[PDB]
C-alpha cells in the first residue's frame, strides 16, 4: 500500500528517454510557451521545439493514459511562442489522441483591465491516449447540500442514484489561483494550486497507478499523487527545483517513499 515518489533535476526530453512504452497512466503539463535562444539552432517557432515531447509523452503513456496541458487562448504572434492553441492544432495534424475536454479553469481574481475584457481564465486540454481512457466520475462529483439533495429525492423524476453520488463538475471550473500568503507557496513564480491537479490526479487515473509532470516546477503534482495514494515521477530543468520539492514534503509532515535521481525512475513505475 506503499507508494513510490522519484525527482530529480532533468530536461524533459532528457527523462522522458528513459522511461518505456506505455508505462505512465497520466501526465501533468504546464510547459513553458516560449522557447530559448539556443533553441533557435535547431527550430523556426515553438511547436517545433514542443513536437518532441509532445510525441514522448504520447509514447510513454499507456493504452488506458491521459495527459492534461495547461495553457492560454492570448498568443500574441511572437516568434518562439505560442499557447493551448498552438499546440492543440499540432495535435490535430499529428496526433492520434483525443482530445476528450477542453476545461476552463476560471479563478476569481485578477489584474483589471481599461481596454478589454479582464482576463479571468486560463485552460486545460484533456487529451487521451485511446478511447479506452480510464475515467473516475465520481471521484470528483460535487455533491449537493443536504436540502438540496432532499428536495431531489422527492422529485420521482429525477434518479435517485445520481443525486446521492452528486453533480458533474462540468468542463468549467471556478477555483482560485494561489495568493502570496497561501499556506502552500513554496517561492515557484507560476505555483499552481494543489486543488486543481488534485482533481486531474483523481478523475484521469487510478490509484497506485503512476503520474508523470516532467516540468514540474514547484512540484505540487508528488504532493497530490502521494495524498492520492498514486505513485509519481517529477522532474524539471530548474536546479532550484529540488528545494520546492523537498519543501513540498515538509507540507505532507500514509506510506510513501521518497527517491531522487532518474535512475531510480523505475521504482516509481512498478505497479
Ligand atoms: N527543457 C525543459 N525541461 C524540463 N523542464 C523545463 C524545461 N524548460 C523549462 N522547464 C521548466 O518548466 C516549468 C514551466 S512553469 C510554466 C507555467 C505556465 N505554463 C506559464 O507559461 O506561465 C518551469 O519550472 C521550468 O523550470
Ligand atoms: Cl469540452
Ligand atoms: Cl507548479
Amino acid at each position: 500500500g506503499t507508494t513510490r515518489h522519484v525527482y530529480d533535476v532533468c530536461d524533459c526530453l532528457d527523462t522522458l528517454a528513459k522511461l518505456p512504452d506505455d508505462s505512465v497512466q497520466l501526465i501533468i503539463c504546464d510547459p513553458p510557451y516560449n522557447i530559448m535562444l539556443a533553441d533557435w539552432d535547431d527550430h523556426m517557432d515553438y511547436i517545433g521545439w514542443a513536437k518532441r515531447w509532445l510525441a514522448e509523452a504520447e509514447r510513454v503513456l499507456s493504452p488506458t493514459g491521459s495527459i492534461a496541458i495547461f495553457g492560454g487562448l492570448q498568443y500574441q504572434g511572437e516568434a518562439g511562442s505560442g499557447d493551448l492553441i498552438s499546440i492543440i492544432s499540432h495535435m490535430r495534424q499529428n496526433s492520434k489522441m483525443l482530445l476528450a475536454n477542453l476545461i476552463i479553469w476560471n479563478y476569481p481574481n485578477g489584474m483589471s483591465a481599461q481596454r478589454f475584457f479582464a482576463n479571468r481564465h486560463e485552460e486545460i486540454a484533456w487529451f487521451a491516449k485511446t478511447k479506452k481512457y480510464f475515467f473516475d466520475l465520481d471521484a470528483v462529483r460535487e455533491p449537493y447540500d443536504e436540502e438540496t439533495k432532499a428536495a431531489y429525492m422527492k422529485d420521482k423524476r429525477l434518479n435517485p442514484e445520481s443525486v446521492e453520488k452528486g453533480r458533474n463538475p462540468t468542463n468549467v471550473w471556478r477555483m482560485s489561483r494561489l495568493n502570496g500568503n497561501s499556506l502552500e507557496r513554496v517561492g515557484h513564480p507560476t505555483q499552481k494550486p494543489a486543488a486543481v491537479i488534485e482533481r486531474l490526479v483523481r478523475a484521469l487515473s487510478h490509484p497506485g497507478s503512476t503520474v508523470l509532470d516532467f516540468f514540474a516546477g514547484s512540484g505540487v503534482t508528488a504532493r497530490v499523487a502521494i495524498q492520492e495514494g498514486r505513485n509519481s515521477i517529477c522532474t524539471d530543468a530548474a536546479p532550484v527545483f529540488k528545494e520546492y520539492y523537498q519543501k513540498q514534503l515538509t507540507f505532507l509532515q500514509r506510506s510513501y517513499e521518497i527517491v531522487e535521481g532518474a535512475a531510480n525512475f523505475g521504482a516509481a513505475l512498478q505497479r
